[PDB]
This record gives C-alpha cells, structure tokens and sequence, in this order.
C-alpha cells in the first residue's frame, strides 16, 4: 500500500460536496474499537454516490462548526437486495461529545482504495489506520488542503 494517494491537485470529480445527519449506526459500536464512524443518513447519498465507487474515501468534513480531515468509507446496506448506498465518515483527530442527529457538511477530495474483503477486527483496524495516516499525507498538499476553508464550509 502507498503513503499518499492521487494527484498533486484535486481533479474531477473531486470535489464533492453535500451534507446528510449524523444518524445510529447498525449496532456495532465503533466508538469502543478505538475508531468511532458517523453514518450518513442514508437519504443524502443513494443517487449522489450511486454510481460512484464503493470503497474509502478522503478530504473534510464539518459538524458542531468545526472542519476536520476525514475518511469515508462508501460501500451498501446488506438489509435489503436492490442496492442501497451507504456512507460512513470518521472525523480525523477531533475531541469532542457525540453529534447525532447534527448536520455534517462533507468534501470529497479523493479515493483511497476499493473495500477489501472483512478479515477480522484486528485487520480492519489497521487498515483504516493506514487509511488515516495515507488522507493525511494526502492533504498536506496546498491543492487539497485549502479546501479547508472551502465556501461550502462557511
Ligand atoms: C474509513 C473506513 C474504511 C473501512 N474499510 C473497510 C474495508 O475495506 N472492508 C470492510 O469490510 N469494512 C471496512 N470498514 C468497516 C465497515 O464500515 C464496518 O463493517 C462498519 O461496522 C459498518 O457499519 P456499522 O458499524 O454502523 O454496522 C471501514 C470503515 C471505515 C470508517
Ligand atoms: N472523531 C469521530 N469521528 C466519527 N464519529 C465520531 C467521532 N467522535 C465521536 N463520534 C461519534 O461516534 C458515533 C459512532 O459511534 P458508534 O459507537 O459506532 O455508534 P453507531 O454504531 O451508531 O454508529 C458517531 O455517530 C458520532 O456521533
């Protein structure tokens, strides 16, 4: 796997803004597993991502007024036969209380990689600290990291 993902400047058809509430998951609580996701309302995302692809995303997102880099996993819901997009972003670095039911703001800025097969807790928490450390890596270029003060989040 690379350190750093994407061009040196965002291209179509990043950026990607829109917003959904900060709904309950399905149960699994992330927040103990030391990587804590905020699912998207699922109302938000069915025809904007529909035919994007499944996978990890990066870029920033804003809740409770505050800008934070993210990653964002995109695949769908297993509930139900015909295909329903889900989203889940987790904020990077932040402390703070929970924000449900709170309108997040987000900004696609890139894609990582495609969802690799479930392998166990312990694999998928390393995988989505690398997903971290390589969104990061991939901001800190003046290009994507500008869109931190992007108009959508003001
Ligand atoms: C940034 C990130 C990337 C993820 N990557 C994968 C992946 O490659 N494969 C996978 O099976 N699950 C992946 N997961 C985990 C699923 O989203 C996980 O099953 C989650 O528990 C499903 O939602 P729930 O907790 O609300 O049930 C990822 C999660 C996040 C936040
Ligand atoms: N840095 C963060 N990134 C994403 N969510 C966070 C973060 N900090 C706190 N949270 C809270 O964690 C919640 C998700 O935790 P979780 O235990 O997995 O409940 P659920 O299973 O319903 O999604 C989010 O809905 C959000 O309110």
């Amino acid at each position: 796997r690379p350190e750093i993902v994407g061009p040196e400047k965002v291209q179509s058809p990043y950026p990607i803004r829109f917003e959904g509430k900060v709904v309950h998951g399905f149960g699994r609580g992330s927040k103990e597993l030391g990587i804590p996701t905020a699912n998207i309302s699922e109302d938000a995302i069915q025809e904007l991502l529909r035919y994007r692809d499944s996978g990890v995303y990066f870029g920033y997102a804003m809740v409770q007024k505050r800008v934070f880099p993210m990653v964002m996993s995109v695949g769908w819901n297993p509930y139900y036969k015909n295909k329903l997009r889900s989203a889940e972003v987790h904020l990077i670095e932040r402390q703070g209380e929970d924000f449900y039911e709170e309108i997040m703001r987000v900004i696609v800025l890139g894609y990582i990689r495609p969802e690799l097969n479930y392998a166990g807790l312990d694999k998928l928490i390393e995988d989505i600290h690398t997903d971290i450390r390589v969104a990061l890596n991939s901001m800190d270029r003046p290009s994507y990291s500008s869109y931190k003060k992007d108009p959508f989040f003001k």
